[PDB]
């Protein structure tokens, strides 16, 4: 429901994908992982607070889950085709994106 709630199911569903053993595991983690972070992309982030919803770090917030996402959709191919590494070291590509966007906003 809230920003920390979508936080914490990206954070899970990533150790999910870790530890899993077949594909289907992975995407089920990944669908999660898609819908928090969309529900997070609607939020305002206290750091943030103070700004105009139309300002340049809020369009820039609402685009990193944006590319997130992006990730998501790839690895979600890869997930539904069998690959069970393939898609687990596409997630594991999703980390930067995640600090990235921590370094400026968290
Ligand atoms: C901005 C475009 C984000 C991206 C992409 C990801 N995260 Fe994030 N995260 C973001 C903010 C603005 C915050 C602070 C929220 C607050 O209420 O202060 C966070 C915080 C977290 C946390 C822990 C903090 C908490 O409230 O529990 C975790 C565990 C976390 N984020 C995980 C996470 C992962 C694994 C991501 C990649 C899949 C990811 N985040 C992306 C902003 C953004
Ligand atoms: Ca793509
Ligand atoms: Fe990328």
């Amino acid at each position: 429901a809230d920003l920390e709630d979508n936080m914490e199911t990206l954070n899970d569903n990533l150790k999910v994908i870790e530890k899993a053993d077949n594909a289907a595991q992975v995407k089920d983690a990944l669908t999660k992982m898609r819908a928090a972070a969309l529900d997070a992309q609607k939020a305002t982030p206290p750091k943030l607070e103070d700004k105009s919803p139309d300002s340049p770090e809020m369009w820039d917030f609402r685009h990193g889950f944006d590319h997130l996402v992006g990730h998501i959709d790839d690895a979600l191919k890869l997930a539904n085709e069998g690959k069970v590494k393939e898609a687990q070291a596409a997630a594991e590509q999703l980390k930067c994106h995640c600090n990235a966007c921590h370094q400026k906003y968290r």
